């Protein structure tokens, strides 16, 4: 093959001059700019560079009004059309984004998402979206076992089963 591709990254780069230089953010008017192009999520480039910004938006505020303006349905949307191809680099930024959100036990429950990246960090066949999901679910369920009142778990020996805390899908097979 003599014939070279494209570069489509810089198509969505040229929005991170709005952002800082690191293309960590800039403002709360950056993320909402962001928000509405990449809500379209029809390149797979525009999947992974603006989520990577999200991921690097160490603006904590930023975070948790984005899940206000729309971006809490969206995460549920990018994970389950992502999940369609199933579609590995994409899945494990995915869930490290809103890993990098605070996101709570209402949200994780009413989406259904923790059930999603459980089942992902219970058993798929690749070692890097699980074991990032295994770190995402690991933090949720510290906070989960912390909305309970405590508990040890201990973190060796520790079973699929005794890491369900509010992640328990009582689907009686019996």
């Amino acid at each position: 093959m003599g014939s070279g591709p494209i570069d489509p990254k810089e198509l969505l780069k040229g929005l991170d001059s709005f952002l800082t230089r690191d293309g960590e953010v800039k403002s709360v008017d950056g993320i909402a700019k962001i928000f509405s192009l990449m809500k379209e999520a029809r390149k797979m480039v525009s999947r992974c560079t603006y989520l990577n910004i999200i991921l690097q938006t160490r603006a904590p505020e930023v975070l948790v009004k984005f899940i206000d303006v729309g971006g809490y349905k969206l995460l549920n949307s990018w994970l389950t059309y992502s999940k369609t191809t199933n579609n590995i680099p994409l899945l494990q930024q995915i869930l490290l984004t809103l890993q990098h959100l605070p996101l709570t036990v209402d949200h994780l429950k009413q989406n259904n998402t923790a059930k999603l990246v459980k089942q992902l960090s219970k058993s798929s066949e690749d070692e890097e979206l699980r074991k990032l999901a295994s770190v995402l679910v690991s933090d949720w369920m510290a906070v989960i076992r912390s909305q309970s009142g405590g508990g040890s778990g201990g973190g060796s020996d520790l079973d699929y089963d005794s890491v369900q805390p509010y992640f328990y899908c009582d689907e009686e097979e019996n």
